[PDB]
């Protein structure tokens, strides 16, 4: 029992982190096989960030201008290419610690672990979610660019995020491992504002199921609702609309607890309208939305 | 910017986890050098747990009754001894992945990362704190016993916790790596109730400093207080008394923000008396107390 914001064990990803320096900019890179992936803004000075022409800036860089260091040993760069907003630096040595891996582009609402790094060295691991406005709320200081987000399915690491930027509001933006930004963000030091950060309804419901599984049951009410009635309330509270696909996904948690998905929706509807009244659910005074239904099943079943 | 509940990178500890089975009980063990540490209740059946005489039960066990498996390979047990509530199983092979390590006994209020394991395999990593009542609020299912808590100082892992038990209220109890339980708990399936779970005041203040560093400043007020006046309020709200030692520890965060420790105490005093009024601090609707002042400095500075 007990339910925590849990990240995946980070060992498989720690074995992939390297330091990439180009000129006076140093950030992190991800070394998989004989390729090192890193944000293309490693080639920029602080002044270039204002209006960078990456293709033009890249012309002035050769393989020897990218310094890749794995631990305290230097890697030989034998090729470099730009793919969207990431650089792929081909090195002469395959990473001996390369885990089984995939590159996946996640959808909003999906969660992942982040291994925050500085100078190619891991500082910490935390869990976050791709927000509905395609930002993530992370913990990243200067030098953290190139840190990655991932999920693990047994022994296969699915890399979904690479950190690139912090917006003026303190939220974060980045790309998948093909270098495509999540959302409309661009790697330029220009005013970019995020859209509405709506609550991930299906994740809140999954977390209310986790609360029932762990004994926090005070919020269960005598009501039910329909998807349409619930969504009228969800719209009002800046919650994402719940679909029949989300109801299907919650099926196993509904089966485990015996609480119909629409009954849990009615409980959530009353929590939105009435508030918590100074009470907590799983140690939280707000409705947590960064646990997916899959995370709840995994944590409540002990998948390793 | 951004502030997350961050765990240490778990790789160094993942390389130490093994599966220990004695008869029909399987749990986790920690393999450091040629010794495997595990909860002594691995020798008990579910029936033995009601009133176990560990010395007597241990007489019926030989080295060959302890099955230690590292990955999918078996370790040869050449000795076994009981130290308080842990068994130390000497194996014929030193763990080749043994990191630099220490065994430390933490004080209440101190935080640590937990690598939750099942069958010697890591499932997740999360951060928690030794509560003032010597329980921890973890996430542990059956089979999680032997999972460890630790801190990392650069390349040295200080192991502080080994999981042993879940109380009827869903909170957790365990020992240091010398097998001594934190608090008054015993490894017996008997009614054991926890004392008051007071709030770790010095950690809340550190987290309010983290909030100011990250731009959440709405709660800063025009007041100050004294330790004595603050503690009158802290007592009333089941907060731990703040001492001059805690004030000294917060010194570097006070220097970084320019907010005197007693001014932050007055802000916290108003938050306790007035509540949050539906507002959040660092994404939380409650006052977070599982970040120590050291955690705040480390996360806000990027120690790797
Ligand atoms: C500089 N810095 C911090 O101090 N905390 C950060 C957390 N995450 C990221 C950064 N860095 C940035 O955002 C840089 C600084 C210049 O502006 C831009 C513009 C676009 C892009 Cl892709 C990157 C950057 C951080
Ligand atoms: C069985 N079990 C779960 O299902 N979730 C658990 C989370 N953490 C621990 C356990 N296990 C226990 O607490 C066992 C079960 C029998 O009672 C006792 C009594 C003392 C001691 Cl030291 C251990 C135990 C859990």
């Amino acid at each position: 029992s007990g339910f925590r914001k849990m990240a995946f064990p980070s060992g498989k990803v720690e074995g992939c982190m390297v330091q990439v320096t180009c000129g006076t900019t140093t950030l992190n890179g991800l070394w998989l096989d004989d390729v090192v992936y890193c944000p293309r803004h490693v080639i920029c000075t602080s002044e270039d960030m204002l209006n960078p022409n990456y293709e033009d800036l890249l012309i002035r860089k050769s393989n020897h201008n990218f310094l890749v260091q794995a631990g305290n040993v230097q890697l030989r760069v034998i090729g470099h290419s730009m793919q969207n907003c990431v650089l792929k630096l081909k090195v002469d040595t395959a990473n001996p610690k390369t885990p089984k891996y995939k590159f996946v582009r996640i959808q909003p609402g999906q969660t992942f672990s982040v291994l925050a790094c500085y100078n190619g060295s891991p500082s910490g691991v935390y869990q976050c979610a791709m927000r509905p406005n395609f930002t993530i709320k992370g913990s990243f200081l200067n030098g953290s660019c190139g840190s990655v987000g991932f999920n693990i399915d047994y022994d296969c690491v699915s890399f979904c995020y690479m950190h690139h930027m912090e917006l003026p509001t303190g939220v974060h933006a980045g790309t998948d491992l093909e270098g495509n930004f999540y959302g409309p963000f661009v790697d330029r030091q220009t005013a970019q504002a995020a859209g509405t950060d709506t609550t991930i309804t299906v994740n809140v419901l999954a977390w209310l199921y986790a609360a029932v599984i762990n004994g926090d049951r005070w919020f269960l009410n005598r009501f039910t609702t329909t998807l349409n009635d619930f969504n009228l309330v969800a719209m009002k509270y800046n919650y994402e609309p719940l679909t029949q696909d989300h109801v299907d996904i919650l099926g196993p948690l509904s089966a485990q607890t015996g609480i119909a998905v629409l009954d849990m929706c009615a409980s959530l509807k009353e929590l939105l309208q009435n508030g918590m009244n100074g009470r907590t659910i799983l140690g939280s005074a707000l409705l947590e939305d960064e646990f997916t239904p899959f995370d709840v099943v995994r944590q409540c079943s002990g998948v390793t």
